[PDB]
């Protein structure tokens, strides 16, 4: 059993809730995690299940337990539950909160506003997912996790609906620490994929890059630039333009995000402060999305 630390305290899988197998039952597939199965699942309690190939490496394993562990020590309403763990059978099963609303970046994407439904999200939607995740950001950095890999792919949503809560959901990013190609370039900061350095500032300008995904509805970064490109357009100085239709105000905390200085780039009680402005602010939730023809 490997060790993991946090907020003071180390724990062991022992410290694990296991699940006893007969009580989970598996319902629907919900998607491939590159990885392995997620189902949707009940334990009555209903569950995400994310699963691991019976055939691994001793690695992938690791990787495995290393996440649960991960996800169990975080209490937080903007970081997605663990209900437990089923390590005792195999496939081996890891139980999270299932999350109504699918992953952040699909749900951008399948709900954009469009002629049929002109108002299906509006600026004050996107403002309420971005302090979501914001304030799970919060809880990370104070707490000295960095996450490595904010962004609208590891985020999920409790349900579909206007009362819909972001959190964030993915952790195997900071667990696995793969290659060039696989790491998430288009979400790091200079001094990241330059010199490997990892610190707070780490998860700003990433959140940046969210907020970008957001605000565009789903876009991926960088538009029509690869890796590569984005890595000396970032290294040049270069930052993305405001999403269609962007209120300046909330461009504004992109850019603050983007500074090529860490300590230039605000802490996350400083961009939950100024997310609350742009909620409060009439000409930022008044302004219109784009609706896509
Ligand atoms: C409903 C529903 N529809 N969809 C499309 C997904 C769900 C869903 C609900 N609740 C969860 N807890 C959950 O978790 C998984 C582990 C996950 C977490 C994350 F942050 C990002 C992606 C995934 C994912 O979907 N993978 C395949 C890796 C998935």
């Amino acid at each position: 059993n490997p060790n993991y630390c946090f907020a003071g305290k180390t724990s062991s899988i022992s410290d694990l809730k296991e699940v006893p197998r007969k009580n989970i039952t598996l319902i629907r597939g919900l998607g491939h995690g590159a990885f392995g199965e997620v189902y949707e699942g009940q334990v009555p309690l209903q569950v995400a299940v994310k699963t691991l190939p019976e055939v691994c490496s001793e690695q992938d394993e690791l990787d495995f337990l290393m996440e649960a562990l991960i996800i169990s020590k975080f209490n937080h309403q903007n970081i997605v539950r663990c209900i437990g763990v089923s390590l005792q059978s195999l496939p081996r099963f890891i139980l999270l909160e299932l999350m109504a609303g699918g992953d952040l970046k699909s749900f951008l994407r399948e709900t954009r506003p469009r002629p049929s439904q002109p108002s299906s999200l509006a600026m004050l939607d996107l403002l309420h997912v971005a302090r979501d995740i914001a304030c799970g950001c919060q809880y990370l950095e104070e707490n000295h996790f960095i996450h490595r890999d904010i962004a609208a792919r590891n985020c999920l949503l409790t349900c579909p609906g206007p009362g819909r809560v972001a959190k964030i959901g993915d952790f195997g990013m900071a667990r696995d620490i793969g290659g060039c190609a696989m790491l998430p370039v288009k979400w790091m900061p200079p001094e990241a994929f330059m010199e490997g350095i990892f610190t707070s500032k780490t998860d700003t300008w990433s959140f940046g890059v969210l907020l970008w995904e957001i605000f565009s509805l789903g876009y991926m970064p960088y538009p029509s630039k690869s890796n590569q490109e984005v890595l000396e357009f970032v290294t040049s100085g270069g930052r993305m333009d405001p999403p269609k239709n962007c209120p300046g105000p909330v461009y504004r905390i992109m850019t603050q995000c983007w500074q090529h200085q860490p300590e230039d780039r605000p802490n996350f009680a400083i961009i939950l402060e100024r997310i609350e402005y742009c909620t409060q602010d009439p000409d930022v939730i008044n302004t219109a999305l784009p609706i896509e023809y």
